[PDB]
């Protein structure tokens, strides 16, 4: 990966610009981690990631996570992983230098932030088998991703899904005691210390629930708070996935959506050992299509 200078990065993002993009800054998104920028070097637009403890974390915490994820680009090259392109270690702050993914986060999509057109359902199909084959890269090459969510899954030209945010990552039951991950994603096995692989299928669950519904995986102001908690209204006769699916589709059929919420079901069982593995994941999602 190429080195930046900090402030090359600092320069082409109009000096860190926080204002959205939206309002004439250059800030394309956030998290717990750090803020993205929209970057322009040598004739390419680039994302850059500038780390930064949102979420209360050491410096120490936030350079390993730095050098996990250089690590973790440096082994892991797919068609459904966001690309590394460079970083920067030599000013002020930490950044990762992105190939830019001109249709921002699932997540985001999801729920049109911006204004951006909701996604078909036939996009949505094609998404969610993208994902699944990045994950199965992941799983295949012994890499636990410790943060799978929508916020984690890019959109690139063609809408093709690229996973991202590999600063959790893990090689690989064993056992942690610190415990990381996005609450309303993770596994009852990652909530209590478990790291297995077994944990990235339930958080796949949570996405293809947002797939489905374009609800995210909580909010305070929404009955119920957590999007997994529809699994047991719609188990327990108390309500259907017709209910619940996005009505900003006019191209989702009931076969195929609840062949979809059939595999997310799957995924979001409560023991570890009864969910399918990645594979299965993968041959369900294209027998849907
Ligand atoms: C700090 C924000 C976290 C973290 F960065 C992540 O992986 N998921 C979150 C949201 O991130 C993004 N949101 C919107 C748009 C985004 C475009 C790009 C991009 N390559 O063009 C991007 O690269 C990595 C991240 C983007």
């Amino acid at each position: 990966f190429h080195s930046f200078s900090f402030y090359e990065l600092k320069n082409v993002t109009n000096n860190f610009d926080e204002r959205p993009i939206s309002v004439g800054g250059n800030k394309m998104g956030e998290g717990g981690f750090g803020v993205v920028y929209k970057g322009y070097v040598n004739n390419t637009t680039v994302a850059v990631k500038k780390l930064a403890a949102m979420v209360d974390i050491t410096t120490e915490e936030l350079k390993q996570q730095f050098d996990q994820e250089i690590k973790v680009m440096a082994k892991c090259q797919h068609e459904n992983l966001v690309e590394l392109l460079g970083f920067s270690s030599d000013g002020d702050d930490l950044c990762l230098v992105y190939v830019y993914m001109p249709n921002g986060s699932l997540l985001d999509r999801l729920s049109c932030l911006d204004g951006t057109p909701p996604l078909s359902w036939h996009m949505r199909c094609k998404i969610a088998q993208g994902a699944a084959n990045g994950i199965n890269f992941l799983h295949e090459n012994h890499h636990i991703h410790r943060d799978i969510k929508s916020a984690n899954i890019l959109l690139d030209e063609a809408f093709t899904a690229k996973i991202s945010d590999f600063g959790l990552a893990r090689a690989s039951t064993v056992m942690t005691s610190r415990i990381v991950g996005t609450t309303a994603y993770m596994a009852p096995e990652a909530l209590r210390g478990e790291i297995t692989p077994k944990s990235d299928i339930y958080s796949f669950g949570v996405v293809l629930l947002e797939i489905i519904t374009g609800l995210p995986a909580v909010d305070e102001h929404r009955e119920p708070q957590l999007l997994l908690d529809i699994k047991e209204e719609i188990e327990d006769e108390e309500k259907t996935i017709e209910d619940y699916i996005d009505k900003k589709m006019n191209d989702a059929d009931s076969t195929s959506v609840e062949a979809m919420y059939s595999v997310a079901s799957q995924c979001l069982h409560e023991k570890k050992n009864k969910r399918p593995d990645i594979k299965k994941v993968q041959q369900l999602l294209q027998e849907m299509t």
